[PDB]
């Protein structure tokens, strides 16, 4: 790709917005444009920096963060500023939590799958994200647009134990020959998480090896009460122990694109508060946070 060798005299830092998977992300203003500058925090983060610079220059997609340029002394990346913060803060963050509809849960998953499909379509070698999880998915335009970030783990299609235990494919930690179908497993977990508004494997106590043993032995998140059968089949196909039994990310884009007919209003910004910070009863099945009543209504209009 093509990056700008920006000097520190051209970038104006406003505040520290937090730390991502690696480095320190700071709010900044460069050439009448709001940018995010990820700087080196420790000398150990130089491998992840070279990798993210190498991969981010190749990518160009609306559902993936835009890398404007990079600096040399000291080395830092200058990407676009994601106004709405991370999806993890929207779902499980500090109060007040924002209200979101079933259209938002599906739109975010569609945009995530669209982004991952562009990475998996890369030539001559596909680009696997390996760390697909809500802390790495940012929101912009009133929380209506999702953008995948943190490509420090990303690699060309291996190295085992990449990501966070709750959204990690079982073959990744098993020391098996994993493929781009490991991102598909993560997507299925993210789908469950945005529909229920629950952190996957919260009941299974830490450390990560406890979740790894559970997922490795077939344990998946609880089934969702009243979840539409088309969505339930897509979600549990992504959770398959066999990665070849999981659908391709391009098939997920086609399927989610088609379901969006029954999920209108995804372009409405998140502006209402949410005091329904209530974790209901666990009895093998969980209640969805979102409501599928409007889906069933629109589906009946087309299918008898
Ligand atoms: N990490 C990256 O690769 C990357 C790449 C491109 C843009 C950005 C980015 C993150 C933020 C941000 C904005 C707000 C507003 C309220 N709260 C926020 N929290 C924010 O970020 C935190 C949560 C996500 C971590 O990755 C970073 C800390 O704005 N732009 N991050």
């Amino acid at each position: 790709g093509s990056l700008h060798m920006i000097d520190y005299k051209e970038i104006e830092v406003e505040e520290v917005v937090g730390r991502g998977a690696f480095g320190v992300v700071c709010k900044a203003k460069w050439r009448a444009k709001d940018v995010a500058i990820k700087q080196i925090e420790s000398e150990s983060e130089r491998k992840a920096f070279i990798v993210e610079l190498r991969q981010l220059s190749r990518v160009n997609h609306p559902n993936i963060v835009k890398l404007y340029g990079a600096c040399l002394n000291p080395v830092c990346l200058v990407m676009e500023y994601a106004e709405g913060g991370s999806l993890y803060n929207v779902l499980h963050g500090a109060e007040p939590l924002p209200y979101y509809t079933a259209a938002h849960a599906m739109s975010w998953c569609l945009q995530c799958s669209q982004g991952v499909a562009y990475l998996h379509s890369m030539q001559p070698k596909a680009l696997i994200h390996r760390d697909l999880k809500p802390p790495n998915l940012l929101l912009v335009a009133g929380g209506t647009v999702l953008k995948i970030c943190d490509f420090g783990t990303a690699c060309d299609i291996m190295t085992n134990n990449k990501g966070s235990a709750a959204w990690m494919a079982p073959e990744v930690f098993e020391g098996s020959n994993y493929s781009e179908k490991c991102d598909v497993f993560s997507w299925g977990i993210i789908l469950w998480e945005v529909i229920t508004r629950r952190k996957p494997f919260d009941e299974i106590g830490g450390p990560a090896f406890r979740i790894m043993w559970a997922v490795h032995n077939g344990t998946r998140p609880p089934l969702i009460k009243n979840l539409p059968k088309p969505i339930e089949s897509l979600m549990t196909r992504c959770w398959s122990k066999d990665p070849s039994q999981r659908p391709s990310m391009e098939e997920i884009v086609k399927i989610m694109t088609h379901l969006m007919r029954y999920f209108p209003g995804a372009d409405e910004p998140l502006q209402y508060p949410c005091q329904h910070s209530l974790p209901p009863g666990e009895d093998g099945r969980v209640e969805p946070y979102v409501d599928f009543a409007e889906f069933y209504r629109l589906w009946s209009v087309d299918h008898g």
